[PDB]
Formats: C-alpha cells, sequence, structure tokens
RNA sequence: CUCCAAUAGCGUAUAUUAAAGUUGUUGCAGUUAAAAAGCUCGUAGUUGAACUUUGGGCCCGGUUGGCCGGUCGGAUUUCCAACG
C-alpha cells in the first residue's frame, strides 16, 4: 500500500491519517500526479496551541523541501479542511551536531549548517514559509529573559495572519525561545 | 645673658631609599615651558572585526498560557507548565 511507504517502518496511526489525506489528492489529481508522487515526509508531532486549536508539524527529509515548497500553499488548504481544529506546517528534519569540547573530540569538522544556532534560524524561515523575514530583533529584558521578534513581509501575509498564535507555540516546543511576530507596514 | 630641639648622645661628610606622578606597568610629558623623525614605503616586533548548543533538587523575581473579573477599553495576583 502507498500509505505505508511514506512513514519510516511501522509507526504510526496518525501517520496514516495524513497519508490518506495525500492519496485523496493523488487519486483526484488535477495536476498533482506530476508533483505529489515523489513527495514524502518523515513524522508528525502534535503541538497544543495555546488556543483551542492544535498544530501539525510535517517533517521533510530535505533533499525535498524545495519540492514541498512548490505545492506548500495549496496542500495546506487540503489538509486544514479534512483535519479540523488543526494548523498544518512543514518543517525539514535537520541534524544538529554537538559543539566539540576540549575533551569531547571527533573526526570530520562540523559544518556551520549543523550548528544549533543555524538550525533554529532555519526553523523560523520554514515555519512561516511565504512572507520572507525582513528582520529580527532580540530584547534582553530587565528581569533576564530574552524575547525574539520576527519581522515579516507585509505582502501575502493573509495566508498565515491567523497562525501567528500557533507559530509561537510551535517554536517554543522545539527551541524553548519566546517569539513575537510583528508586521511592519 | 636668656631661650629652643634631641639627649648619653648630638653634629658633619659621602652613598643610598622615601620624598620623586623628577623614570611614570600601576603612573609623567611632547601647540607655545625640554621634547612629534621633512615625508612616504617597509622587514623583525607589537596589535588585530564578527560568527560555531541550555540536564540534580529546593527558595526568589519577573513573561508569556489559560482555569479564573472584581469592574465601570484598562484595575489585583495566586495553584500549575517551561522560559531563560
Amino acid at each position: 500500500a502507498p500509505q505505508a511507504k511514506i512513514l519510516s517502518q511501522a509507526p504510526t496511526e496518525l501517520e496514516l491519517q495524513v497519508a490518506q489525506a495525500f492519496v485523496e489528492l493523488e487519486n483526484s489529481s488535477p495536476e498533482l500526479k506530476a508533483e505529489l508522487r515523489p513527495l514524502q515526509f518523515k513524522s508528525i508531532r502534535e503541538i497544543d496551541v495555546a488556543g483551542g486549536k492544535k498544530a501539525l508539524a510535517i517533517f521533510v527529509p530535505v533533499p525535498s523541501l524545495a519540492g514541498f515548497h512548490k505545492v506548500q500553499t495549496k496542500l495546506t488548504r487540503e489538509l486544514e479542511k479534512k483535519f479540523q481544529d488543526r494548523h498544518v506546517i512543514f518543517l525539514a528534519e535537520r541534524r544538529i551536531l554537538p559543539k566539540p569540547s576540549r575533551t569531547s573530540r571527533q573526526v570530520q569538522k562540523r559544518p556551520r549548517s549543523r550548528t544549533l544556532t543555524a538550525v533554529h534560524d532555519k526553523i523560523l524561515e520554514d515555519l512561516v514559509f511565504p512572507t520572507e523575514i525582513v528582520g529580527k530583533r532580540v530584547r534582553y529584558l530587565v528581569g533576564g529573559n530574552k524575547i525574539q521578534k520576527v519581522l515579516l513581509d507585509s505582502k501575502d501575509v493573509q495566508q498565515i495572519d491567523y497562525k501567528l498564535e500557533s507559530f509561537q507555540a510551535v517554536y517554543n516546543k522545539l527551541t524553548g525561545k519566546q517569539i513575537v511576530f510583528e508586521i511592519p507596514s
């Protein structure tokens, strides 16, 4: 069955639910047979948004995040209607290699793409996927906590304008860092 | 003659230390008092932008998230995450 060939080996029941959501468009197929055939994903984590909704995180192997970005906007519409009370987002399963200490040595020098401070930057670029980020500010409060601030492009913002409350919860669950989104005009 | 200072000790000479921020690492000065090479290149020497992840528990402050409005769009904070 083509449902089971997307997930890793066995798991899980939730991975099948999104798997059926793909083949209802692969078998409908206005144009999607030429682009949704090779697209496959790795896992779903369910993140509880602070409101009544929840968030779906789709993890992509990333030789194919560019492939997913072709149908990203259209596919999210056909995932939100057949999965109510949810917000669907697409992320890439990136690898983070630990910083070498003066004792914990390795072989094979660690590329800058594997550093943790670069992977978290690529999460923000991939959470919001349209509306390219036009800036970042970090507030160091008097108390001692740090609050980021992501400035988004004003054009095409109406595709994610409701999902700013969801994105702050997702990035907190993966990084533990506070985010506020601000849209300059 | 009287008085002062130290006193079984007191003066003199030379050296040296403090004084001396008058050798300056701490810590000098260089327009006119002494002192910015006529100017530029240049080796040694001295100096050189930014960037690469947060596991023990308990008490304290916030800042977000709600269970909570008390109230005529703002007014108190507590029990709970983790967020450093």
